[PDB]
């Protein structure tokens, strides 16, 4: 038979293994050679694999390098203007790769160049609330001053637009052992923590779903009209660095002016982190000075695209995509995702040549430059927006496959909750101590849903990953999989060796995941989630799980407005229109569940799949949220706070945000009011679409 | 057997006759009782004719009205102060209607109140190269005057936005019997010309497509939020108001100032038709003065809303929509349509009856407020945008059925041209002289194509009526057909008695259509292509059609940028992206029309049949042209001179406008390529919706 269970257990742990091994032993940077070669070995292996055509699809998009012959690097200089002090121009390397070349040294791409000199701020995470902190209760002005930074909590590129709104004239990133040193590890190489001269690379742009910086709403392709540099989305207008923590400590030891306001303000060093403004009674006419020569440059990019065409529904597209392009080896980020779909890609094939096909059509994809901005995904996406609004069933995303080995992690639309549940009790767990249960079993156990005794946690989407055009702008329905650690540690951040040049096939295979059984065990989630959602006769979406969270949702924007008694009061603020919509869409999907299941005949088929994949579609505004005109989607966006952070009801949530300081409360609850209309509107003309059609 | 020729003489011009006559007896104005109660009656005999449901579908949106104590004119003024000429407050009414009340006075709709006085201004039509004239050639100022402007040409809108932006105070409109007044025919009653008494009305927006001023893009239901009158969509900021020839003469007989420029700027009436400022020496002290007291208000409105659902694709939407609303009578516009959609109703009910559905639903609409800005159909597809966008094959509009009694007028999207050919060569033509012949062949005879012999003009889509929102907002394939006259006396405007207190039954009875045969001919035309629309199991769509008018419309527009030679030089101005895209569309097309005709598969149907319906939806724009986000449509808008007309590439058309007047030509000719782009990419993603799906 040619089943889920022949394709999954076609599926081989040593497989894996061996494709992370041959995707991770130089550098694949996005816009180098090295990153074009290994698109041209992908698509080869996709064709010999048995794809019916596999094809790449470029484009010129704007990157950003660090200046070969001019290093970038922080000091400290006294009065005389003598350097005393300079930050590391590499991180030494590990074991073994001691003469790699073309390996990036650290620097934070985009970053203007400039070399400004000035007193150091210190501001905890860099988030909003940090700098409300500072301004509004501590009464310390960033103005003219340069901010140093630590990583976490947050995306990167929110602390630099917080800052550069404070006024600062530049920016210093470092990593605190407090955030990404788990207690009782090792160091690498002999353990997966981050040593003292260990950095995380990444960008620092806010593109708020725009893609390339020069051609917003259109493929970057051979013929583009571009931008100046002057009118590009998002970049920084403020020099920024990032630093390991021996460094940092070289930095912070002096720091002077105001005590930190409290303990979650210090972190692990031996250091009194005050937030200064500048340094302590000797130091004091000594300076921080920053020397940036980064440059931007329009660069060649390259998605692999590969096609399996549907039997029955040529003409609806299951999407399996994740990225290809890494800061340096990529061990975890993205190659230990990259090389679990080269697996899935070859396990279809396998069922092709014996001479199965799915359903509808799966499209397999390497996307480029994600690390730059999802700018390979994001452009590809603009070029075929037609092709995937009417015909795009879903997406399912491939970067990371883990990020530890405790349980499974799912971030993803309510339309997938029952699908990933039915999944997920057919598989067989990884885990020491539940040998012989389901994944459903032991996920349930370590990772207990906040609400629903017996089911397992599944998170909303947020952003930072390759997702983000597929469900925030064209409305298609999305999720994502990978192996996690217990949130009991480093609580606030992702893995210690992050973007680091330590972050290769060796710590994957000695300290993550030695047999490669939870490499396996993802496989069978984001393969065995494409195979049902491609060959299931009914799409496998249960509109019933969106009507349960978008009560959730409400109650929770209406107890944020409800801290505002009076204001409601006087404006005449209701959330009526709201719930009176949720109660419609629950009550009219309750119906269409029921005809869903009482229907020989492919018409009726074929329109209750159009409604099942239309109903995703049916959240998108074409007028976009304020100020940010690719997040359409009126239930889900990236928290305006953090990238990495989902929001719901946005435009609510956003125009409720520290609305106490507002200047002009009735316009501000006038926003209130109009965002309400437009949620309320919205959340009934989705419902609308599962009503009898005629 | 029911098939079209069963549908098309069950039609009866005896019908259409009874049901004008039932319709125009008293004023049918937007938001008034009288209006509600014939919607009342429509929904009810929709229903007893047959339909499935009807429903009516009501909005609360801005609407404007006289005060009926406080009733608009204008003076004349002398330096006393004292009023020596005063316009009429009303049209004399025609005989027989001298006791029916509520006949709304002469007034143009959505004015501000003002009383400005000061020095007239004699401005032609006031089109675009009018105020070129004036100000650049001749030196005349419009700063602080009020200019006096002849209907015709283009939208009165237009004008209106043309004086402000000119700096006028105040705009009156008059109709002259150069434009209004036909060569040897009688005034009404005894004729179908405009007496000295008659006045147009109509609005003044400039509306941009949003509908409803106080909420773009939302439909104006019970909890919507509203914008401010300041913030309102398209409200002129200057005093308006319209008259006729005898008021008009007295105006324009003491003008003084600088002679007409050319034998183009004067009309027909006894008078130099000097352009001023003012009037000459002995009368110079004399000032013009308005009264305007009009009052804008949210009033509510009704659509009515009939459904005949489908057997085979219920979820397949064919739209038959016009309005209902009139100025006074509407024995013309709009009640002329709304028969002949009446008839359409009942002779698909008759067949209903005996058992027979048709293939896709069919959707019949009485629009409301049209006269006020196309607000009745604007907001309903606001509300079900969803629906329409991915259900929606096709709208056929059903306005005015006659302008005149000469030969057939149609203008559509050339996805329609096959379509209209072979259905007007299966009708018999009701023109004297072709007893026996074709309506193909009397049409080409009367109105041949300006580009190939032996076959009739179809002209491209404008604006300024209720099709608006479904082709240029949402991109669903429309058309539209009425009797017309030939276009040699008055060929610069419609009919003479056109939304004048004489447009009646008694108008159409006796001048214009006696027999009822042009009716019952534009009953066939319309109903015949609503027929096919929903009854053919193929699309009848010709995607190559598209594939040339494509390349005549790059054609004229690279001609109008060769104009430019040595700007094109210097800023590297290429249209060759265009003309590869076009080439492409016209190969692709070609390929997909040969698909089409080889293949028992239901599925590959549905897959060709959604292509055929995504093609005209595929060159919809997401971000809209410049400023006009509720035009997206890419191959047609509305002229930014002329909502009447249309204009073809018009994102790259007002880019190149007057471009030489432009103070930054770099900038300027910048925003030409970009356009280019835009049109170039949009014209290939359209293009590849029709390849081969996988
Ligand atoms: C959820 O679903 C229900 C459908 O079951 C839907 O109910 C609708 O509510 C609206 C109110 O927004 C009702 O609208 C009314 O329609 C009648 C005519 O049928 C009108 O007469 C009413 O207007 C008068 O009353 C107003 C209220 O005080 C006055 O302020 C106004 O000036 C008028 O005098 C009113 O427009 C509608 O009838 C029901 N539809 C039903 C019951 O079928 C509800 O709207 C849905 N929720 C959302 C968010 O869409
Ligand atoms: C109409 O249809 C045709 C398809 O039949 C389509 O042709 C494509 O044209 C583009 C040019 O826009 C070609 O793009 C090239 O791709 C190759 C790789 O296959 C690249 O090496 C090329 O880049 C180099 O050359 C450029 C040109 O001088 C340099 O400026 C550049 O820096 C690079 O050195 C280039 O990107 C593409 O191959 C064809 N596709 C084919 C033939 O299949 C055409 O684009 C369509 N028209 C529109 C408007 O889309
Ligand atoms: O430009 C972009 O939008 C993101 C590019 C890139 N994307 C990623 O690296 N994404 C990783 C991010 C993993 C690390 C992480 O999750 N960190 C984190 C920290 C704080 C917080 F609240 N949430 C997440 C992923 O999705 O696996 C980046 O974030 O620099
Ligand atoms: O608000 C709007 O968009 C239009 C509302 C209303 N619509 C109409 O009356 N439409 C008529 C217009 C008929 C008269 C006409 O065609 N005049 C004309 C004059 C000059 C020119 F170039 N084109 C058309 C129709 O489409 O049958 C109006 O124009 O005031
Ligand atoms: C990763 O695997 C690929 C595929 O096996 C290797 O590329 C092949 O190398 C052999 C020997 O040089 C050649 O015969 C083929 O032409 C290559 N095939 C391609 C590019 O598809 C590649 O060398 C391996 N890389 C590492 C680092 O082990
Ligand atoms: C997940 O599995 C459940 C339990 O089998 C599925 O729900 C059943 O579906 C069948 C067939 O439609 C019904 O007759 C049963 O009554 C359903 N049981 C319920 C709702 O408790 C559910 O549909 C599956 N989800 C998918 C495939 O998305
Ligand atoms: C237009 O036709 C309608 C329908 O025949 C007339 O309305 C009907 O009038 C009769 C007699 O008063 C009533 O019995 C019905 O209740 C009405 N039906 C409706 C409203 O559906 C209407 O009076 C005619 N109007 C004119 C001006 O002749
Ligand atoms: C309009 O009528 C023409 C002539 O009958 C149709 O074109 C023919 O269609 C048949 C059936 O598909 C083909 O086998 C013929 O070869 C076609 N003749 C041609 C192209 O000259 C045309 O399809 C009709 N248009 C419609 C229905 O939209
Ligand atoms: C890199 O740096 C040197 C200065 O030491 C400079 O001359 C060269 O132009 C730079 N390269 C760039 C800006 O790409
Ligand atoms: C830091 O680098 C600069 C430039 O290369 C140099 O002048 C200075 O000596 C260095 N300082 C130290 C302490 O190494
Ligand atoms: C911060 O500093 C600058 C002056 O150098 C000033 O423009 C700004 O208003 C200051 N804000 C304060 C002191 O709150
Ligand atoms: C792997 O799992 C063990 C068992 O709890 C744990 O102690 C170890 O820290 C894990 N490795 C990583 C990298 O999390
Ligand atoms: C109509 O006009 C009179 C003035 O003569 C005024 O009192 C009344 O308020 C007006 N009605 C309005 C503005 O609706
Ligand atoms: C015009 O109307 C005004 C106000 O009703 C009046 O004072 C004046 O006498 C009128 N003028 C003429 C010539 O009728
Ligand atoms: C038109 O008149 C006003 C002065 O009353 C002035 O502001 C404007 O610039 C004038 N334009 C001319 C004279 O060209
Ligand atoms: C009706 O047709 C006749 C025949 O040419 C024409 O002379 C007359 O003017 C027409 N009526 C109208 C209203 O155009
Ligand atoms: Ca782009
Ligand atoms: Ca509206
Ligand atoms: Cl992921
Ligand atoms: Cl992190
Ligand atoms: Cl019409
Ligand atoms: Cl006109
Ligand atoms: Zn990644
Ligand atoms: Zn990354
Ligand atoms: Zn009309
Ligand atoms: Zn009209």
């Amino acid at each position: 038979k040619h089943n889920m269970k022949a394709f999954l257990d076609e599926l081989k742990a040593e497989n894996i293994k061996k494709f992370l091994y041959n995707f991770t032993q130089i550098p694949h940077l996005a816009g180098t050679e090295q990153n074009f070669q290994l698109a041209k070995q992908i698509q080869s292996q996709w064709k010999e694999f048995g794809l019916d055509s596999v094809e790449l699809a470029h484009y010129d998009v704007l990157l950003s390098y660090p200046n070969k012959t001019h290093p970038n690097y922080i000091s400290i200089i006294n009065e005389d203007g003598n350097e005393i002090f300079n930050t590391s121009l590499f991180e030494p390397p590990p074991p073994g790769y001691e003469n790699v070349s073309d390996i990036v040294p650290p620097f934070s791409a985009f970053s203007p160049q400039g070399m400004p000199e000035g007193d150091l701020v210190y501001v905890n995470y860099a988030r909003t609330e940090d700098f409300f902190k500072l301004e509004r209760d501590m009464k310390i002005n960033c103005s003219g001053k340069i901010v140093i930074a630590r990583y976490g909590k947050v995306f990167r590129g929110n602390k630099v637009k917080n800052a550069q709104l404070a006024g600062a004239k530049g920016v210093i990133l470092y990593s605190d052992p407090a955030d990404y040193f788990a207690p009782g590890v090792k160091s690498y190489p002999d353990g997966w923590n981050l040593p003292g001269g260990g950095v995380q690379r990444g960008n620092i742009l806010n593109l708020n779903g725009a893609g390339d910086p020069l051609t917003p709403g259109y493929p970057a392709n051979e013929y583009a009209y571009r931008r100046g540099i002057a009118e590009a989305v998002g970049l920084p207008s403020i020099p920024v660095h990032p630093i390991g923590y021996y460094d940092a400590q070289k930095l912070l030891e002096k720091m002077g002016g105001s005590a930190p306001p409290d303990s979650s303000w210090r972190g692990s060093l031996k250091v009194p982190y005050n937030v200064g403004p500048g340094f302590t009674g000797n130091f004091s006419t000594q300076k921080v000075k920053m020397h940036i020569h980064s440059t931007n440059e329009v660069t060649r990019i390259y998605n692999v695209i590969g096609t399996l065409r549907g039997a029955v529904e040529p003409d609806r597209y299951v999407i399996l995509g994740g990225h290809r392009d890494s800061w340096v080896f990529g061990g975890i980020d993205p190659q230990s995702g990259a090389a679990v779909v080269h697996e899935i890609v070859r396990s279809f094939g396998t069922l092709k040549k014996e001479g199965w096909r799915p359903r509808r059509t799966i499209l397999f994809a390497s996307w480029d430059a994600e690390e730059f901005g999802l700018l390979g995904s994001t452009e590809w996406a603009e070029e075929n927006s037609r092709l995937l609004q009417e015909r795009g069933v879903a997406y399912i995303n491939a970067d990371s496959s883990i990020e530890g080995n405790y349980t499974l992690r799912v971030d993803c639309t309510p339309l997938m909750y029952s699908l990933v549940h039915n999944l997920t009790k057919e598989l067989k767990s990884p885990d020491e101590g539940f040998e012989g249960k389901s994944l459903y079993e032991s996920w349930t156990k370590k990772s207990p849903s906040p609400e629903f005794s017996g089911m397992p946690r599944i998170s909303k989407l947020g952003s930072g990953n390759d997702f983000e055009v597929f469900f925030q702008r064209l409305g298609i329905a999305s999720g994502r999989a990978r192996y996690t650690k217990n949130w009991e540690t480093n609580k606030f951040s992702g893995y210690p060796l992050y973007h680091s040049v330590y972050e290769t096939y060796e710590l994957v295979e000695k300290f993550y995941d030695p047999m490669f059984k939870y490499h396996l065990t993802v496989a069978q989630v984001r393969g065995g989630m494409v195979f049902e959602l491609a060959n299931s006769i009914v799409l496998p979406f249960d509109c019933r799980d969106y009507a349960v969270v978008l009560r959730k949702y409400a109650d929770k924007i209406y107890s944020i407005s409800m801290k505002h008694p009076q204001e409601m009061k006087t404006y005449s603020v209701s959330f009526d229109s709201l719930f009176s919509a949720v109660k419609n869409f629950t009550e009219i999907a309750s119906k269409f569940s029921e005809r869903l299941q009482d229907f020989s005949n492919p018409i009726v088929l074929r329109m209750m799949n159009d409604q099942l994949m239309f109903l995703e579609r049916a959240f998108i505004d074409p007028l976009g949220l304020p100020d940010r005109p690719f997040y359409r989607h009126v239930i889900y966006a990236p928290s305006s706070h953090n990238k990495y952070a989902g929001e719901s009801f946005p435009g609510i949530y956003d125009a409720l945000f520290d609305i106490e300081s507002k200047v002009d409360p009735s316009k501000a609850w006038g926003e209130v009011k109009r965002q309400i209309y437009v949620a309320a509107f919205t959340v009934q003309a989705a419902a609308e679409t599962l009503s009898e059609v005629a």
